[PDB]
């Protein structure tokens, strides 16, 4: 799809089998969800934003269904106020910004 | 322009007469800069991100030159790690996301 930016750019995704909404966020390097459970091993990462840092678990090779595509990618899980789709996922679906 | 998202999407802007780089951020409602000074009255806001909140000053009717356009908009000023161009500025230049 093509969207304007008058509304927050939420999309519906399926991440590790769970249905979530998340913001298509060109300012986010990484993709981050709250309140999902993913199987297997993970690594700690502390990660930073405008208000400070967020502690997360980093999972590799997580299936994400987004915008008609299925991709496998890294997902961070931790208590973000808003779930975000970052550039690491958006590059996999060829997303572009016109301005 | 049209850009992919392999690179962080920085653009060069002139905001209140000062040259800055800022991330074109579809996850940001508002436009925020650190280390600029703007004239006149402002109102306190506190604003939220990942990891917490940022204290800012809100200025209205600020000049922003961006992507060959000159727009007037609201600018928040405070100690963000990265300057961001939010949807409040990007809508004024007709920006779209293609995914
Ligand atoms: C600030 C940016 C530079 C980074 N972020 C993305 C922004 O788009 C956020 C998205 C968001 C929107 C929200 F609504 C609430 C939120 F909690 C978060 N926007 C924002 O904070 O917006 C604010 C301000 C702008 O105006 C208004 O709009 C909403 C509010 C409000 C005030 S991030 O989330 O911190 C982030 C994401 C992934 C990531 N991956 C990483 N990689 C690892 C180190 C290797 S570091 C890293 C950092
Ligand atoms: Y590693
Ligand atoms: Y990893
Ligand atoms: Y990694
Ligand atoms: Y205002
Ligand atoms: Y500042």
């Amino acid at each position: 799809p093509q969207i304007t930016l008058w509304k927050r750019p939420f999309v519906t995704v399926k991440v590790g089998g769970q249905l979530k909404e998340a913001l298509l966020d060109t300012g986010a390097d990484n993709t981050i969800f709250e309140d999902i459970n993913l199987p297997g091993r993970w690594k700690p990462k502390m990660v930073g934003g405008i208000g400070g840092f967020l502690k997360v678990r980093e999972y590799d090779q997580v299936p994400i269904e987004i915008a008609g595509h299925k991709v496998i990618g890294t997902v961070l899980v931790g208590p973000t106020p808003v779930n975000v789709i970052g550039r690491d996922t958006m590059t996999q679906i060829g997303a572009t910004l016109n301005f």
